[PDB]
């Protein structure tokens, strides 16, 4: 299977130039042969809100809003399953949420679960749990941005039998490109972190989205400034079998009663 | 406060040898300030076992064995406290464990709960679970070797308040090194992981014993091969503090309800 990340920069509240700008990118993404492509966390609002009024303005809800259907004609056009970041109305309140749509239509949503910093004052806290998206070709689980920190995030994905984690991020600190491979090695999965790039109202992120394998190997990483599309090829039989030798099934081998007390 | 590791060479099945190495390299570090300082996985038996009879028939009890025996009056002469691998007999069985002492005796013990590959011919899994030791100036977990691999080993003994992780090890994949600033950096923690060197029946170690930090940083680093002592001070104010921002405690941030679920 060959799966994809979309690095690119949102302009801050102009959601039609970073549909427009999404669009071309996964364009790219499926010429090169992709079949699931990851992209940032708030592709479509951007992130460094002075106030929760200037996001709570734009945002869409989802299933029915703008981004969703706009991402719909794009997954329909270029055959892909997507990931992406996207701020979610939901009556009074915002989530920073992902949506996974695939050529037929909308397929589900993550909340994250984990906010970061100021999030705090614009998002609620995600409160669907993590979840895996069956495609029949491959489960997807999703998590975004800073829910990389906590190992709970990604375990419960690969626990629920996440083939790949979509991880559509905005980060600001050096640490998760290093991080990501330990992730994938120790759920024995795939990772696809999107990150975003540019600077916007005097914050810097970090770029460097990265694909990682099951053995902690990096198959694919992109700059710290530029947009771009990154591809790699994945091989699901080493993540569904969850033996790292012949002695230990890495999931067989938990002993959950003696964690956390 | 200073902590250590001691890298060195187990010679199978001679604890005699093992015991008069040992009480050099923790003299060496004794003598750099070192108040804390740990020893690798089954220092005093060594690890590549064929049959589980030569093992059984030295293994020391624990703590009226030679090993805690042994243990003890080092760390009584030379003023630390020390965390050590040591093939624990108990009854008809043994364990794969670490014995935690003072200057002024025996504290405890941990009992490795993630046995690894041949491991699960010899001994049987824990059963004490992830404990932190209150040395009072300062709070030490302890895990040992593949215990790295699961998350929830470091998490656990972070939770309970745990300022260092004394992780003896005998490793024999390549990522321990890499990971083990990622357990430090996700719980916020000092860990100390004092791995083996050599050669034994053909199976040979990583070596490359390190000290990381809260902040990912690699603090001490030993060779792959050499038998030596790293030493570095820790912050414990850098470990307690859980804030990585004003708006983001690492702990009161984690949401147990949507883990493993
Ligand atoms: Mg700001
Ligand atoms: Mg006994």
């Amino acid at each position: 299977v060959k799966v994809a990340y979309v690095q690119m920069n949102p302009q801050i509240l102009e959601p039609d130039k970073n549909y427009s700008k999404a669009e071309k990118l996964i364009k790219e993404a499926s010429k090169q042969g992709a079949q699931l492509v990851v992209l940032p966390e708030l592709f479509d609002t951007g992130y460094n809100f002075e106030t929760r009024e200037e996001v709570f303005e734009i945002a869409q809800k989802i299933p029915e809003g703008e981004t969703t259907t706009f991402l719909m004609d794009v997954a329909r056009d270029t055959g892909v399953y997507i990931v992406a970041g996207t701020a979610e109305k939901d009556g009074d309140v915002l989530y920073n949420s992902a949506v996974v749509v695939g050529p037929r239509g909308f397929i589900g949503k993550y909340r994250k679960i984990h906010l970061f910093y100021r999030e705090k004052f614009f998002f609620e806290p995600g409160d669907l749990g993590f979840r895996v998206f069956d495609l029949g070709f491959m489960k997807v689980g999703v998590m975004i941005c800073f829910d990389w920190f906590f190992p709970e995030s990604a375990r419960t994905l690969a626990l629920k039998g996440a083939d790949v984690i979509a991880h559509p991020a905005n980060l600001v600190m050096p640490y998760a490109p290093r991080a990501m491979p330990i992730r994938a090695l120790e759920n024995k999965v795939y990772t696809v972190t999107a990150d975003r790039v540019g600077e916007e109202r005097g914050l810097k992120f970090i770029g460097k989205s990265l694909i990682a394998s099951p053995k902690a190997e990096v198959l694919s990483m992109a700059s710290e400034t530029e947009e771009e599309v990154g591809v790699a090829e994945i091989d699901l039989s080493l993540v569904r079998n969850k033996r790292i030798n012949d002695l230990n099934d890495i999931f067989k081998d938990r002993r959950e009663e003696y964690y956390f007390r």
